[PDB]
């Protein structure tokens, strides 16, 4: 039972699941657990209990929560079925609620309720009356009395009435039913009872819930308050970026268990947009080529290359010593046309180039002028048509000689020195849809909750409206016309006879950076003019979209013909029509993210609505979610640092990078993978994207929601691991083939998701470090992606949804000399290292410290992003961390020292050379300094003995004017420093102490005792770090 019940208290349950009875039973118990009970005494207890019992019954619209009709029940005193269990000392009751069983009774087999009540297996439950029975009976909703009445419930009320018709109810009223009880305090047997149930819900429609978000989707980043003004409205208007996954819920009553969710999102921009498209193929009838032009083939992204496509009687094409063989033949009313398709560039070939699998020609019927279109097919009837190449140096003339109809024609190509390129440019209403499925389970049924993916890596349908239009002569003989279409894409009609047809046309595909050569549509129009009761020249067209895989380009669907028709009664006129035209192109799974950018259909402006299917059960959403798409540029800032920053081990300087477009998953260290399958949605079978949630990809068969579906063995299991090395550096494993499968929220390797096309990334996004005076640089050319494991920071407990992402990522750079030249088995500790999740460590020598730099770039890892700031260079940002200089100081403590004392200090001070307690610095030689500091570790690796400086000179001027100049030696620091050691005085306060000895002095200058001493003493030193020379004085004193 969850939740367990109280001692003396009350709750209800929902019996659901394989083997229940009916829908809308719930059951009801008391625990009785607290006091004795007796087969003497039972109808007592049970009498007691079930007396006290009240029942509220109430109707409420789904979205809403608004309350449209309440009722107030009672049991009563006689003819209901109650029940006592020995073993697990329990009252219990069974109602039914809901349609047919709302007046009848229906029986539960105990096998069933074990689930609940295991002591039933163990002995058969006392009965009302005292007897024991093998079978339970529901009480009926039907025979309660309304406590409002003193009366059994009306039958004509509404709140039965509405319970009594549930199925009509749900769908076409958006009610939901809900039930909740309590029992009225008393005492028995020495003991007291009280309590009220948790709410349960018997029926609901399958909808987005709209309570407290009202569109049904959110992002939790934007309601925790870190999207700026975006937060004002993050509970009726949610944002997304391009990649991401956005939450959401849905209220489900008919599932059980686990389900796999079907979804459907469409989206849309106001406003038409402006399309640029490149020509990948010509076709035309020999009369309707020009005498003399210039071709040479355009090779696309994928390999492909334009051709040029002639159609013609004769049953070869001749050009001197070369003749061509038709790649294909067709039929009208009897006549036979055949078709040779050419690529014009290096050298006469006679084996095929590439293929072309099916190609459909539209021409009017002579009967009716309606529409009809035939498939171009081999001389032996296989569809597959190949394509021949023709050639020769740049500026060789080719002529081609064909028949149209009853008349020869000759055409004069000349082999151009660069590609042919044409491109044209529209305005069309553009549209596009796509698929997603994933598997979903609850622990608080009836709510799901899941999130779903922005954008999927599916086939995507791009599809819009445009129109075509037509001017013309007509007369006695022979007819002339143009037509425009895709706004400035022309074709030309040579002047065509009564009875004659006459074909024109042309491929396009989209005229972007990557995608091109990718898909495609086709039309191709042909034209008749006839003889009636009047001169009517007609216009019929194909529409195919189509792409091209593996040198095939195929047709994936054919949408309908279109045709205009110009009338003359007059024999010459002048004329125009116009029709619609439709356009429509199929992504290829890698490409789907760059085609929605290039095109305009993601961005600021663009809103998505999102329906959802149950597979299990077959129902779709009675309402929609809604959500708009955003695009935001990165950022990178630190906090203000001093000196102070870089003293001790435990100080390091933050940067905060803020990049919101990076965060693909809403919970921190979370993963998911993506594979391509067919999807069950409504009754039908389509492309479309599968989420996993976890580490490892799969490649999977069948249809994903039917029995079919199986996926095998993980193909790859991506894994952050540590490796040896200095610290340890954790770093992404696995084959990387395969991470365009595969999406964290690490910046260096998010790039690569979507963004993926013919195995190189197009965005090489990410985070870069270079570094100075010791050059050294991540990544280097050798090193992996995912060369570090930056992740981004939680949102803490004051927050509505805590443990969510944000979209600060905070990144820890540590600079230090202490720890230079130091060994870790075979490796020197010098240069630039990651460590840890979120830290780089700079380890460089004495005299490079101050002034050391490193210069951090950040590069946008959405392609979004790198499109709309790319002319400004907000794509892109940067920021120097560098290592300031400071003073030093040396000072004897007093401007006059005495004589008269042994030994006067003299302290040196310099920030940079502090370090924890204990820490010394040595002389020795010529006034060499070394420095020493045990206690000091930096991720587990300790200093070493530094040279760091030295003592430049010691000097005396005398009372009589002459300076001595005390010489530097082995034995002449021994008598002036008699402990050749200062220590350090608190921690990483910089200051350290020496006891200069002026017992010794006097002896080093043989100088009479003080009678002659009246003297300035000097001292000098040098340090390496920043290269500063310091000096002090003392007068020297004594009676004089
Ligand atoms: C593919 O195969 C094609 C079909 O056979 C070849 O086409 C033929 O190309 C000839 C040029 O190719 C030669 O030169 C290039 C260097 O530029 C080499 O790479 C080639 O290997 C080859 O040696 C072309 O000849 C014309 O250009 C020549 C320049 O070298 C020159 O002889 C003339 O200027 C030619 O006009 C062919 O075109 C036809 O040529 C004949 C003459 S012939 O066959 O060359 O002897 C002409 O007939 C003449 O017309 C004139 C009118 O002024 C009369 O005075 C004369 O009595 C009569 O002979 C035709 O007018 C002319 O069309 C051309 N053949 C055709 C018809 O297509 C092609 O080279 C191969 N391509 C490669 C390199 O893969
Ligand atoms: C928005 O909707 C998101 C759906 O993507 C929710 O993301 C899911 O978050 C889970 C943790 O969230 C919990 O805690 C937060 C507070 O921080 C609450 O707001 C939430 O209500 C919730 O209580 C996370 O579950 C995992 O972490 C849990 C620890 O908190 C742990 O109990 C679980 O056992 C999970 O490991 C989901 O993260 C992924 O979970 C899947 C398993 S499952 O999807 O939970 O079933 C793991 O995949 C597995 O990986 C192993 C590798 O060892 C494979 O062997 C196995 O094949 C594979 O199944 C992932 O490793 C793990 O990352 C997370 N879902 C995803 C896909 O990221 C988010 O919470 C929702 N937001 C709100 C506010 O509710
Ligand atoms: C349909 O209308 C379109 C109007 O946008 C035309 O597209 C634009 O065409 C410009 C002319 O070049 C065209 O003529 C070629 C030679 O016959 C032919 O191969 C193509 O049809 C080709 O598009 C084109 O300019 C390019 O070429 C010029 C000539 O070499 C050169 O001077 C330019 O620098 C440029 O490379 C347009 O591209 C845009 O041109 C701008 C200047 S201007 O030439 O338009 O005055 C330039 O500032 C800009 O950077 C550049 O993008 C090209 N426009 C676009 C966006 O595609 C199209 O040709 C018309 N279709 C037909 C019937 O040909
Ligand atoms: C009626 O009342 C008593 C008091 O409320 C209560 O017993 C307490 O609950 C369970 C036993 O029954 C539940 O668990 C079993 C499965 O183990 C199921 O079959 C039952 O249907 C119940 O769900 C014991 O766990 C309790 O002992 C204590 O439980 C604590 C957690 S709790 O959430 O379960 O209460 C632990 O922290 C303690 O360490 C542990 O001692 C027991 N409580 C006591 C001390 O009496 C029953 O739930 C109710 N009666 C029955 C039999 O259903
Ligand atoms: C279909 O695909 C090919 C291959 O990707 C593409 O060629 C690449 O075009 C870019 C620029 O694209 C724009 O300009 C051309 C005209 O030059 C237009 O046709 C396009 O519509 C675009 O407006 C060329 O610059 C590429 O050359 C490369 O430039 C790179 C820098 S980039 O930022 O400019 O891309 C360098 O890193 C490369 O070293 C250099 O090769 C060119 N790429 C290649 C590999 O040749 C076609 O233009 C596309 N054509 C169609 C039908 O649009
Ligand atoms: C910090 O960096 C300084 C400045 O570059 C460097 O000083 C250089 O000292 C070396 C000798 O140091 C070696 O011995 C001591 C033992 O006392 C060790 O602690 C060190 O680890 C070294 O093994 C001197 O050779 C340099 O003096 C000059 O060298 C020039 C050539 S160079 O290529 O060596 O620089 C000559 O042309 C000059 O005539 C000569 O004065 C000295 N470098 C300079 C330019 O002053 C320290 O060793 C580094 N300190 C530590 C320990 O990190
Ligand atoms: C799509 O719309 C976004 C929302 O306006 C644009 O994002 C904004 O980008 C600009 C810089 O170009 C920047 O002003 C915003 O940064 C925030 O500014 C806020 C001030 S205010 O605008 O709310 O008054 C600050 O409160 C906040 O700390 C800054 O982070 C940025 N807005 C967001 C959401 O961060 C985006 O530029 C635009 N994209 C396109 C296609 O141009
Ligand atoms: C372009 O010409 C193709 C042949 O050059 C045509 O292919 C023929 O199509 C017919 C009808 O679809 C098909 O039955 C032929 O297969 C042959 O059938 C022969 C008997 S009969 O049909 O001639 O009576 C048999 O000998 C044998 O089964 C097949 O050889 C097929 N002909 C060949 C030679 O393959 C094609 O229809 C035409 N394309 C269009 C669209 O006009
Ligand atoms: C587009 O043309 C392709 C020719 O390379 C062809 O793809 C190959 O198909 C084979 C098996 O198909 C046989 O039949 C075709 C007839 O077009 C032959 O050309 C082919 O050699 C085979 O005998 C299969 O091994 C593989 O998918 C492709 N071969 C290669 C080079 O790997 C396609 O059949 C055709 N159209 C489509 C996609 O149906
Ligand atoms: C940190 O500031 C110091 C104090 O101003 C400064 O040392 C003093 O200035 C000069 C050194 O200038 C020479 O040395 C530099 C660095 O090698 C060279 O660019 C160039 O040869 C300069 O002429 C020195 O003579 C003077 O004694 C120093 N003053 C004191 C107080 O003793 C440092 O130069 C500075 N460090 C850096 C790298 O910025
Ligand atoms: C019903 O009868 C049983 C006895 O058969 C009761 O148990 C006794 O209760 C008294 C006080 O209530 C206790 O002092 C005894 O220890 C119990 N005797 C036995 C035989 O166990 C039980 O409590 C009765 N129930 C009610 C509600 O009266
Ligand atoms: C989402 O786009 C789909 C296009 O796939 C649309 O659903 C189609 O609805 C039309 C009638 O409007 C029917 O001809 C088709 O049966 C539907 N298509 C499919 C494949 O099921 C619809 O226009 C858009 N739906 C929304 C949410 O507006
Ligand atoms: C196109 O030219 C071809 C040349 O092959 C002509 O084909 C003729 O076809 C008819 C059958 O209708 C036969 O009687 C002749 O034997 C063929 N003539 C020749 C010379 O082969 C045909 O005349 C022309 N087609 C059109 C549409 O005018
Ligand atoms: C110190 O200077 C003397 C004299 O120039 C020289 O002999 C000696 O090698 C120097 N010692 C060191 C190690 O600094």
């Amino acid at each position: 039972l969850t939740p367990p019940v109280s001692a003396g208290g009350i709750q209800a349950y929902l019996l659901t699941g394989s083997g229940a009875p009916a829908s809308g039973l719930v059951l009801f118990v008391v625990n009785v657990s607290n006091i004795q009970v007796s087969s003497s005494n039972v109808t007592n207890v049970i009498s007691t209990v079930v007396s006290n019992i009240q029942i509220n019954a109430k109707t409420e619209n789904a979205q809403t929560g608004a309350t449209t009709g309440s009722v107030t029940v009672r049991f009563p005193t006689s003819g209901y079925n109650a029940y006592y269990d020995s073993v697990d000392k329990v009252v219990f009751v069974v109602v039914s609620f809901l349609y047919p069983y709302t007046t009848t009774s229906v029986n539960i087999p105990l096998s069933y309720l074990s689930k609940y009540l295991p002591g039933l297996l163990t002995a058969q439950p006392y009965d009302e009356t005292g007897a024991q029975v093998t079978s339970v009976s529901s009480t009926p909703f039907g025979s309660l009395i309304d406590t409002s009445t003193g009366q059994q419930i009306l039958g004509t009320n509404p709140v039965l009435t509405s319970y009594n018709s549930y199925t009509t109810q749900a769908n076409t009223n958006m009610q939901e039913g809900v039930v909740s009880g309590t029992l009225t305090s008393f005492t028995l047997g020495g003991q007291s009872f009280s309590g009220s149930t948790v709410p349960v819900i018997l029926y609901a429609p399958f909808i987005f819930s709209n309570s407290p978000y009202q569109a049904g989707l959110y992002n939790p980043m934007q309601v925790n308050g870190n999207l700026g003004s975006l937060s004002s409205e993050a509970y009726y208007h949610p944002v997304i970026w391009g990649r991401a996954l956005i939450n959401t819920t849905l209220i489900d009553t008919y599932a059980s268990g686990s389900v796999p969710f079907t979804f459907q999102l469409n989206y849309s921009v106001p406003g038409p947009l402006t399309i640029n498209m490149a020509q990948l193929a010509w076709i035309a009838s020999i009369n309707n080529l020009p005498t003399s032009f210039t071709y040479l083939s355009y090779k696309f992204s994928n390999g492909y290359e334009s051709f040029l496509g002639i159609i013609s009687n004769s049953t070869q094409l001749t050009a001197g010593a070369l003749t061509i063989n038709p790649s294909g033949n067709f039929t009208i009313n009897g006549k036979k046309f055949y078709v040779y398709l050419l690529v014009v560039g290096s050298t006469n070939s006679t084996t095929p180039v590439e293929y072309v699998t099916k190609l459909v020609v539209e021409y009017p019927s002579s009967t009716n002028f309606l529409p009809q279109g035939v498939t171009v097919t081999t001389s032996s009837n296989k569809y597959t048509l190949p394509v021949y190449e023709i050639g020769g140096p740049a500026g060789t003339t080719i002529t081609l000689t064909g028949n149209w109809y009853s008349t020869p024609y000759t055409v004069q190509i000349t082999v151009g020195s660069t590609p042919t390129l044409t491109n044209y440019v529209s305005q069309i209403l553009l549209k596009a849809v796509a698929y997603e499925g994933i598997n979903v389970s609850t622990t608080q049924s009836p709510y799901y909750s899941t999130a779903i993916l922005s954008t999927p890596p599916s086939e995507i349908s791009i599809t819009g409206s445009s129109t075509i239009t037509a001017q013309g002569k007509l007369t006695a003989t022979s007819a002339s016309a143009t037509v425009n279409l895709l706004t400035n894409a022309t074709l030309t009609y040579e002047n065509i006879p009564l009875t004659q047809y006459s074909f024109n046309g042309i491929i396009v595909t989209p005229g972007y950076a990557a995608i091109n050569g990718t898909t495609a549509m086709a039309y191709v129009i042909g034209a008749l003019y006839n003889k009636t009761s009047d001169y009517v020249l007609s216009f019929a067209g194909s529409q195919e979209p189509m792409q091209v895989m593996n040198n095939n380009l195929t047709e994936v669907t054919t949408l309908a013909p279109f045709g205009l028709t110009l009338l003359a009664p007059s024999v010459p006129a002048t004329e125009t029509g116009t029709s619609p035209l439709q356009l429509e192109f199929f992504t290829v799974p890698s490409t789907s993210y760059i085609a929605l950018v290039d095109f305009g259909l993601w961005g600021n402006l663009t809103s998505v609505t999102v329906s959802a299917y149950d597979t299990v059960n077959n129902k779709l959403s009675v309402n929609l979610g809604y959500f708009y798409g955003i695009v935001i540029p990165p950022s990178i800032s630190t906090a203000p640092y001093n000196y102070q920053n870089f003293i001790c081990p435990n100080n390091y300087v933050t940067v905060t990078i803020y990049d919101p477009d990076a965060v693909l998953d809403p919970y921190p260290s979370g993963s998911f993978t993506t594979s391509s399958l067919p999807l069950k949605y409504g009754n039908m079978n389509i492309t479309g994207a599968v989420i996993f949630p976890g580490s490892s990809v799969y490649n999977p068969s069948g249809v994903f929601g039917y029995s079919n579906f199986n996926k095998g063995a993980a193909v790859t299991t991506f894994t952050y691991t540590a490796q040896s090395g200095p610290f340890s550096p954790v770093a992404l494993t696995g084959n990387t083939n395969y991470l365009s499968q595969y999406a964290d929220n690490n910046p260096t390797d998010n790039y690569y998701f979507i963004q993926t096309v013919n195995g190189m990334p197009v965005l090489m996004g990410g985070l870069s470090i270079v570094a100075s005076p010791v050059s050294a640089s991540l990544p280097s050319s050798t090193s992996s992606p995912g060369f570090m494991y930056l992740l981004p920071s939680a949102a803490q407990v004051p927050s509505p949804l805590p443990g969510m992402a944000t979209p600060n990522y905070n990144l820890n750079i540590y600079i230090t000399y202490k720890i230079d030249g130091a060994t870790v088995g075979n490796n020197m500790i010098n240069g630039l290292y990651v460590a840890s999740q979120n830290t780089l460590i700079y380890v460089v020598p004495n005299g490079s410290f101050v002034g050391s730099n490193i210069k951090l770039t950040y590069t946008t890892t959405d392609y979004a992003v790198l499109h709309y700031f790319y002319s400004t260079g907000q794509y892109k940002v940067f920021k120097t961390v560098s290592v300031p200089n400071v003073t030093a100081n040396l000072y004897f403590p007093s401007s006059t020292t005495p004589l008269y004392q042994l030994s006067v200090p003299l302290y040196l001070s310099e920030p940079y050379y502090g370090s924890p307690l204990p820490t010394y610095i040595g002389l020795g030689t010529n006034g060499t300094s070394l420095w020493n500091s045990p206690n000091y570790v930096l991720f587990g690796v300790s200093a070493v003995q530094q040279y760091l400086g030295f003592i430049k000179s010691i000097s005396v001027t005398l009372s009589n004017g002459t300076t001595v100049v005390i010489p530097l030696t082995t034995s002449n620091m021994q008598t002036l420093f008699p402990q050749l050691v200062g220590q350090e005085l608190q921690a990483c306060n910089g200051t350290f102490q020496f006891g200069i000895s002026i017992t010794g002095l006097e002896k080093l200058l043989n100088l009479n005792v003080q009678q002659l001493n009246n003297s300035i003493l000097s001292v000098t030193y040098h340090d390496y770090v920043t290269g500063e020379t310091l000096t002090a004085t003392t007068k020297l004193v004594a009676l004089s």
